[PDB]
């Protein structure tokens, strides 16, 4: 009486039937550039991975941005160079520029395209009614892309979604945690920010796809329509599903519980409890209400779903009535 098992409903075998070469990351040769190239200028910002800094390509002026990895196994480098190699050139994909060996570090240094960015802290506060729909648009552009070239992200969240607003120009960015799509494989539930998890990794439902990025993607749409960043603000794990059954319902969590058969934690027991489905009205008042539509609101339902299965894909999404105008250009 285990899970039940899943398969992506679209693009499922992308990979299944291209070359091992395209996938088999471990076995990818990297092929170095010269780190005499580029002078760091500034620190953007530090993670548990990697530091960013800002620089300059000396050789032309360029200004670049430099990403220099901490020791973490060839393979899981590997596998973040492969992904943007693969997807380099696709709509939106941040560009990988070049790969250098870091004398100071003794570890590899990704170089990516330089975007003006806008923090979305400051940003999603201006932004108006046709700005979210379009910025929307665009990374949808990007996640059809990589899944239909077998890959998710698995890491969509604000941060993520570099901006230069003057220039309407958005750049899908931090591929670390992004993974080959191979239909039957259990995956690591341990992936995304906390707030933009999807259900199925706070119930440990391993067998996942592409449809996690559409959850993330929602929990996006949701803070940007309703003014609240972040909009599931859970203090841990377990908390967070519990910020989500709070609206969603547990009516339909049970039933998604159900469906695929998942045993759930002992300690998720006496926390989730039982909460109807609010209606997304109920988030809306007088400073967001020019950001609501009633496609804003069938829009995110469709894509906050329990049942990953049930969710829009990044196609399908691009399709619906509040990107009429958009498409219309
Ligand atoms: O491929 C990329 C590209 C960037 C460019 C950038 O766009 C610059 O600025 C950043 C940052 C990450 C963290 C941060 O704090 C920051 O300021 C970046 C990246 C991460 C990636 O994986």
């Amino acid at each position: 009486s285990g899970p039940v098992p899943s398969r992506a409903r679209v693009y499922t075998d992308v990979n299944t039937h291209r070359p091992r070469e395209y996938w088999d990351y471990e076995s990818h040769v990297v092929e170095w550039g010269n780190q005499d190239d580029y002078q760091l200028v500034r620190k953007l910002g530090r993670g548990k991975y990697s530091e960013v800094f800002e620089a300059i390509n000396i050789t032309n002026n360029e200004k670049v941005v430099v990403k220099i990895l901490k020791p973490v196994k060839k393979k899981k480098i590997k596998r973040e160079i492969k992904i943007l190699e693969n997807l380099r050139g696709g709509p939106n994909i941040i560009t990988l520029a070049d790969i250098v060996k870091d004398p100071v570090s003794r570890t590899p240094a990704l170089v990516f395209e330089h975007v003006n960015n806008t923090d979305f802290k400051q940003l999603y506060q201006t932004l108006t009614d046709y700005d979210i729909r379009f910025y929307m648009y665009e990374i949808l552009k990007a996640l059809d892309y990589c899944h239909s070239m077998g890959i998710m992200h698995r890491d969509v969240k604000p941060h993520n979604v570099m901006i230069d607003h003057e220039h309407r120009k958005l750049r899908l960015i931090d591929w670390g945690l992004a993974e080959f799509y191979h239909p039957g494989q259990e995956y690591n539930v341990r992936v995304a920010s906390r707030y933009f998890k999807g259900p199925e990794l706070l119930v440990d439902y391993q067998m996942y796809d592409y449809s996690l990025d559409m959850w993330s993607l929602g929990c996006m749409l949701a803070s940007m329509i309703f003014r609240k960043e972040p909009f599931f603000h859970g203090h841990d794990n377990y908390d967070q599903l519990v910020r989500i059954a709070k609206v969603l319902g547990t009516e339909d969590l049970y039933d998604y519980i159900d469906k695929y058969n998942i045993e759930l934690d002992p300690r998720f027991n006496d926390i989730l409890g039982r909460h109807s489905r609010k209606r997304w009205e109920r988030f809306v008042h007088s400073e967001n209400q020019h950001l609501v539509s009633p496609e804003a609101l069938d829009f995110l339902d469709k894509l906050l779903r329990y049942d990953h299965q049930s969710r829009l894909t990044a196609r399908e999404a691009m399709e619906h009535p509040y990107f009429y105008t958009v498409v219309k250009d």
